[PDB]
DNA sequence: GGTAGACCTGG
DNA sequence: CAGGTCTAC
């Protein structure tokens, strides 16, 4: 009873809860949608991952949002601890509020997205968002879930471990840029992936100011803290955009894959005026990037993972 | 200065 | 061929 991950029925003492009603969060369209990559639904319903470097699991009912943390002794959360959790879904930015000004601007959101409330964007580590969007190359939420997977295993602290599930932190800067990571990388599947990994965490570490620098981004703007991503090895327009958008607290960033373009052509009948090229292209996705953030405002990015999941 | 191609691996 | 990036035309 005392093992393995917990339900709400089964440790009811060791339980805390967050107001919220899935209007406002939907973590079974949040956590697996592709913004995080170490959130897994152990038992239906609930959710377990690491966050603030410790394992949680969560799982919402009614108007609350429940969470539980394996830090010994347990105990219900903290006041503090359950802080954290707070910060980590950005609660204090409502989505009510957000669904009703993006609906009154564009219609066909109006109706989209009646039947997909609770989406919004998590506030995740730089670190662990530059390097798993470094892997998204390629590929797919699955494939890129394993890699992610792995490579914590493989460089990541040892955590706690629950039923014959090890939990481990994001690795470090260090860890990604000791000696022959690469090669250890390219054993677990990473391709040439492991190149970038690799080359980006010494880039960060010798020759930008290490992590301070990376932080320090998010209170730099977006175009400034977009130019300084673009710096790394592995880091293009695509990944600085979801690094923006899902770490550094740029709401208005719009991550332009040839999928957006499909949303774009088939509900908009969008079109490119400036670059020529009728395909996607650096300037054609520069120019559709910009007509959401027009078109949306300010938080186009979290608009646009509405209608990402809607498309589901 | 904008556009094919290779880089790993597997569904 | 794939939710990308980098680089030689
Ligand atoms: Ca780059």
């Amino acid at each position: 009873s005392e093992f393995g991950h917990r339900t709400l029925a089964s440790t009811p003492a060791l339980w805390a809860s967050i107001p919220c009603p899935r209007s406002e969060l939907r973590l079974d369209l949040v956590l697996p949608s592709g913004q995080s990559f170490r959130w897994r639904e152990q038992s239906p319903a609930h959710w377990s991952g690491v966050l603030a470097d410790q394992v949680w699991t969560l799982t919402q009912t009614e108007e609350q949002l429940h969470c539980t943390v394996y830090r010994s002794q347990a105990s219900r959360p903290t006041p503090d601890e359950l802080e954290a959790v707070r910060k980590y879904f950005q609660l204090d930015v409502t989505l009510a509020q957000l669904y009703h000004h993006w609906g009154s601007v564009d219609s066909h959101f109006q109706e989209v997205a009646q039947k997909f409330q609770g989406v919004r964007l998590l506030r995740q580590d730089p670190i662990e968002c530059l390097f798993s969007f470094i892997c998204s190359s390629c590929n797919n939420i699955a494939r890129i879930t394993g890699m992610v997977e792995r490579l914590c295993q493989a460089f990541g602290p040892r955590l706690i471990q629950l039923d014959d599930v090890t939990y481990h932190g994001f690795p470090s800067l260090q860890a990604l840029a000791g000696p022959e990571v690469e090669a250890h990388l390219r054993k677990l599947g990473l391709g040439y992936r492991a190149r970038y990994v690799s080359a980006s965490a010494r880039a960060i570490l010798e020759e930008q100011g290490g992590l301070a620098w990376l932080q320090q981004l998010r209170e730099s703007s977006y175009e400034e803290a977009h130019k300084a991503l673009c710096i790394l090895p592995g880091v293009g327009t695509k990944v600085a955009d979801c690094i923006c958008l899902m770490a550094l607290d740029k709401p208005q960033a719009v991550p332009v894959d040839v999928h957006m373009w499909h949303i774009a052509q088939r509900d908009y009948s969008w079109h490119p005026t400036t670059s020529q090229a009728k395909g996607p292209s650096p300037q054609t996705n520069k120019e559709l990037g910009n007509f959401f953030r027009s078109l949306w405002g300010p938080y186009a990015g979290w608009a646009q993972a509405v209608l990402f999941s809607a498309d589901l």
